[PDB]
DNA sequence: TTTTTTTTTTTTTTTTTT
């Protein structure tokens, strides 16, 4: 199955069951053969999970570079999630032979921009092969694993869930994985366990790997943190089903809005959701919902999101990302979207000087889009405004209340907006300009 | 006063004026007694405020379950919103004695959703004695309260107020709460004021509690946010004594009307409003229009908006709504309605398959009715019809707007229609059927 | 031109063409000398218009009070809606230097409200002059426009018109504005040129003023709610000559009658029409019928309008419009009208317990004198009696259908009456008597 | 059959990863 590593430069697909030992068996195999190889992994769980695994199973510490941890060994194999490779100035000159760009069905914007830049640095750095692997290719539907039974939940149970039940005895013993769509619920499923005589645990962006038992009985409620690559030795899983997604409006009200809803999840969500069960024996899969919708695009609010990452966390001007998405978008066999690159390119090139200050704090405040928020921060500012409202995602400027006064000067909508909005602010204009033509 | 807790399950009620401590005084009465107490309110503002409160005056930190913030203590007492208690699906088991269905004057749907549910599940759940308390039961007149001073407003003062006028000099200095039947009235007027050199804010459903000082003078302009539960320490209150409300009317144009009205506040309304000054000491209530209509009955629609909040927010199904909405009309002591639960039933079991993106969007929009209306969007989508017109109602499909056209698949009337409409569609024809008979 | 602001109280008069500036320049003018200006518009389209035009083109962002929307930036200069105006409460203390009651000579009885709304409170609330300005005064004839060539339509054309033709190389590119009677023409014609290949867009009383792009070619089909005040930036205006107007006769069956007609426009109606082009460059107006009937006087339907609107908009009481009518109708310079402020004061006094229900529904419904309507629902439905007719004017009784019987209490007629009617109610009767003397 | 303008205008509790 694994891609023949070719004398000239070429990126191929592997396509294989989850569990199947794509980001183990696969570039061992290729080191096995006298290669380096990189491995690129959306989950900073499961990159430091490679680590211990590959270190015991295959016998070969593996280098490992994530934002929590780095270990340089000196082995043939890397793993490195995309966010630490970007981070890091992307390829290094004649680094590695093979680049494997895992879990490439990925739609948040680092896997996106790291995919592109691998796809745009890899021959020139010196690579003979890129590989795109994942076990839910764009355009697939959902198909039986022969390690889970998937088992619908019913209304029986003590412990109510999105509608239907989880019973007690079920997930009495053991260890379990409960997918819940956002960290708030995530948080009271946990207590309501715990609050039982269950060993339950909460996780996801923002907490420690290390709350996760390597092993004994144990009930970890977790986000789409815990959604790919990873293994954490499951008896089972239960799945909500629904997912946190963002979408792009242009409402020209003045200029556009994204927005976060709350949907059903898609097939690749569910295949990989139900993958971290049955990996390397049975498994049980429980769901609330059956079916779910087709995959293979992703909406242009993605696009705007790397545009946005680039700005914010990676150092990348606006024509840089372009450079990177260009080379995603015209690569066959990866998720499609609307080309909106020119659009939203423009669209950043004019948010300049943004306050640092702020945009440290939206960073560090998980806020999504934390450019946009900061920049629109920035510009109430200077013009003594109010931003669009007074919720959480504008606390940064509630130390300057006293002096910020007047209608907002709304750059876009975020979120709500309760002050009085002007729409005649220079940047709110130009945004305007971009969309008309 | 308090119901005595019997040794088999039993509903009771608690009448008392407000102010007196139904919702402070009783529940902690019954903790001293060794009892686990849950209490249901319908205001976060209030539920958040028994939390200070019960902590430095009756030394004991209480559990807090609200949409906004989550306190876990252990204490035997815990105070939630009904909203909150539903989205947490309803009553544990054998979690508490006694639960007490705090303002179950409020007609609002989680209110009536919520003290359904309890009626339902309370007994199975464990509890001994489930408690209605309110200081406005259904067929009440208003009475006078020893300390409250009622003072109407004339025509003399520098700020216009429905008619009437109110003077500087009464809310300069002191604590105040200024009751206005909408939001918009509410930001011009607390513009109004500040831009006088009075502290003035205003609250409602939408903004954060913080802006509401503990302490200092401050004048408070909101709508029924503020109307039952919330002890804000007021001097004064000023009412404008009109309300919004909610109708349906069985036009067959082809099926329902769903109208919003402004109308004269009613008994309830007007003692609640009054109640919010003279908590603990005495206090000053202006108005605008003297008297008030009967209470005791609410509109078909209620009920209509109790399925829609069911299949909106709190995955209940129309026949599990129907379930909870008939042990409340079952019920003596409670406001009644209408029985047209199996008509609302018919009618929502219909409405399949709505756009996800849909109905997000029309909750996070705080939309009446956010079911029926993305349903409709939905069903005009699918048909590449426009909706029933232009206004922010059917932004959602704006979005659209270079597809869509053709008549609009009236559903019902939610608003006003512009566009050309046919009544054709499979569901209009269903929902006709679901009047016929 | 501009009147000088006097060291005393002072009535002005300020008559200036079509797009001359007196609603932009002059209000400018006089900012520039240290006062402060509001500017009341008639026209919600064009006070929104002035935001965005003032800004770039007299870079000073004003204040916008509208029922759509707000905007306070604490320039010196507002421009409000009458509707607004007297929603908020008329004049406020020392809030303005000078008060420009634009398009004086608009004779809907908001206007007519609100000018005497001003004429009445000015001096009182610190003003030191009042400005009554437009293009046509009272008794003036149309006079040519240097920016206006008018071409007659004739009978050639392939989009019918009034009994003449449009031909479609006249509108085919370019923006145009095409004045219809009424709403249901202008959505046939707007259908009609769309299924051409046209940009054609219909706009009333009702819809968004954001339909009408900024730029671009562009046909609007309006009736006269772009009438005046409003800059559309057209190349030519196409006029069917035709209005809507009202009138009350006193037929003595049992009282009054108020009938709807369609007739000949005015020469008030002509010029404002024709300068919705021509502004700023030349322009072409092109036209059914020559000539016009002279202006200067209203109906008396008018004032009953204004009494109406007092109790179903403004909350003032019969006694408190008659006061501010009296100031409008003392005033020299204004549009004459039969002093009937007595006969409709004593009328509407009678009008009282409207049914509230009621009433909010004939205003959202946009029904005319929806005061009236209303109340002769209530007096229906308290006698348990059916309405006039059942035609849309008296939807909101259809739901009592099956209880109502008998003959109607016609109070007065307001349209076609089809049902047995009964002339002997209390109401009725007081109407008669206030007619007889 | 064919057929009517213009400006004022709506609450409450559930709720978002990567
Ligand atoms: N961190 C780990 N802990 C325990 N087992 C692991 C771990 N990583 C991999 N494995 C084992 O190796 C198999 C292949 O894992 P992996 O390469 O991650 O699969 P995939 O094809 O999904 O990329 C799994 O089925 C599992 O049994
Ligand atoms: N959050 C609070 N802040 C200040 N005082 C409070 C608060 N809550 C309750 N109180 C005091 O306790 C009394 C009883 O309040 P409460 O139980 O809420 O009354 P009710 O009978 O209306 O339910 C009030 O009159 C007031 O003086
Ligand atoms: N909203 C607008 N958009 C474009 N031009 C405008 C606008 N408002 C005013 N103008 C320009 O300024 C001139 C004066 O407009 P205005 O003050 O409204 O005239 P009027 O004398 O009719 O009240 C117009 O001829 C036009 O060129
Ligand atoms: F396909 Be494996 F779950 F990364
Ligand atoms: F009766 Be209290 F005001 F809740
Ligand atoms: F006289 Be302008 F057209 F208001
Ligand atoms: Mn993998
Ligand atoms: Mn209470
Ligand atoms: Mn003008």
């Amino acid at each position: 199955s694994p891609p023949a590593v070719p004398q000239t430069f070429q990126v191929a697909h592997l396509h294989a069951p989850t569990g199947s030992g794509k980001s183990t068996k696969v570039p061992a195999a290729y080191a096995a053969q006298g290669y380096k190889v990189l491995v690129l992994n959306p989950s900073v769980a499961a990159t430091l999970g490679f680590g211990a695994y590959m270190s015991k199973a295959h016998g070969i510490d593996p280098n490992i570079r994530t934002g929590v941890r780095t270990i340089t060994t000196g082995a043939p194999i890397t793993y490195s999630t995309y966010g630490k490779f970007l981070a890091d100035g992307g390829c290094s000159g004649g680094a590695y032979d093979i680049i494997i760009c895992d879990e490439c069905h990925s739609t948040d914007s680092t896997t996106i921009l790291g995919i592109g830049t691998v796809l745009d640095q890899a021959e020139t750095a010196g690579a003979r092969l890129v590989v795109l692997a994942t076990a839910t290719p764009p355009g697939s539907v959902t198909v039986p694993h022969p390690n889970i039974e998937e088992v619908a939940l019913s209304s029986t149970g003590e412990i109510p869930f999105y509608g239907k039940a989880i019973p007690i005895e079920t997930i009495k013993g053991g260890r379990h994985l409960i997918f819940c769509h956002s960290k708030k619920k995530c948080d009271e499923l946990a207590a309501k366990l715990s609050g039982l005589g269950l060993n339950a645990v909460a996780y996801y962006r923002g907490l420690d790997v290390s709350v996760i038992p390597t092993s004994g009985d144990v009930i970890v409620v977790a986000t789409d943190a815990l959604m790919t690559g990873f293994t954490g030795d499951f008896d089972s899983v239960i799945d909500c089903n629904t997912c946190v997604t963002q979408t792009v409006d242009f409402s020209l009200d003045p200029t556009f809005t994204i927005e976060t809803t709350t949907v059903p999840q898609d097939a690749v969500s569910r295949s990989q959701r139900r993958g971290r069960t049955g990996r390397g024996r049975m498994g049980i899969y429980r769901f609330v919902t059956p079916g779910e919708r087709p995959s293979g695009m992703f909406d242009s609010s993605v696009l705007c999101e790397c545009y946005d990452a680039g700005c914010a966390w990676y150092e990348l001007t606006p024509a840089e990302t372009s450079v990177r998405l260009r080379a995603y978008l015209n690569t066959p066999g990866l998720p499609v979207c609307q080309d909106h690159l020119e659009f939203w390119e423009s669209v950043f090139t004019g948010l300049t000087h943004i306050d640092a200050h702020f945009l440290s704090q939206t960073k560090q405040a998980g806020d999504n889009f934390p450019y946009l928020v900061a920049y629109q921060a920035t510009v109430c500012a200077r013009a003594q405004a109010p931003p669009p409202s007074w919720d959480q995602m504008w606390k940064c400027l509630i130390r300057l209340k006293p002096t910020l006064h007047g209608p907002t000067p709304l750059l876009y909508r975020l979120g709500a907006v309760q002050n009085e909005v002007t729409t005649t602010h220079p940047i709110t204009k130009y945004i305007m300009a971009c969309m008309s033509a």
